[PDB]
């Protein structure tokens, strides 16, 4: 089973990942995890971060340019992902494709049924061959550029509402991880 944990920066996705990992292993399931973007590994990720800190001329000004860099990062990992899906019962990704749809649409003031969200699907899942997650779990919290983080949170909820790329669940900060693991388990 492939699971992506999503949400805005500061939402506390890592803690969820760890909580879920323990709940799955308590239920007798092997678990592997990966975090995106892969800063310090993917040159594409690293240029993208660097660009948001004012490096690389006008790169940050294009949403699609940033989106593309983050896609190329995930694509470089596509074989690792598929490998972990064969090697372990449950594979949990801290951020995945939906992050690109949410930050891009937010940025462009578009909704989940808009162009950017559909572009991300075409590029990442169809063209680049990233496998679609079985579940996407939106960690949606009150308090994690504030304008964009709030709007990205909203777009994310919209992705979950439309079933973008697959089934979702939306959860809060105090979700019970054992209950969540039983819900997600085949
Ligand atoms: C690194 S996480 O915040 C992220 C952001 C964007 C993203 C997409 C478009 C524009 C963008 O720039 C900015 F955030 F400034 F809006 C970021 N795309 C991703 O795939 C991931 C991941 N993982």
């Amino acid at each position: 089973m492939l699971i992506a944990i999503e949400g805005v920066d500061g939402a506390g996705k890592r803690t969820l990942v760890e909580k879920l990992s323990g709940a799955f292993r308590a239920a007798g399931r092997s678990v592997a995890t990966l975090a995106f973007p892969r800063y310090g590994q993917s040159v594409a990720a690293d240029i993208a971060a660097e660009a948001l800190h004012g490096e690389h001329g006008d790169l940050a000004s294009s949403v699609y340019a940033m989106a593309t860099l983050f896609a190329l990062d995930r694509a470089g990992a596509v074989h690792t992902i598929q490998g972990l899906c064969r090697g372990y019962d449950v594979v949990i990704l801290d951020r995945y494709v939906a992050s690109n749809a949410a930050y891009s649409a937010a940025r462009l003031h578009e909704n989940a049924a808009g162009k950017a969200a559909a572009w991300v699907q075409r590029i990442e899942f169809a063209r680049l061959g990233l496998p679609k997650p079985d579940w996407q779990v939106l960690l949606a919290v009150s308090a994690e550029d504030a304008e964009l983080q709030q709007r990205t949170g909203a777009v994310y909820a919209e992705l979950a509402a439309q079933g973008w790329g697959g089934r979702w669940l939306v959860v809060g900060a105090d979700v019970d991880p054992g209950r969540l693991a039983a819900t997600l388990a085949p």
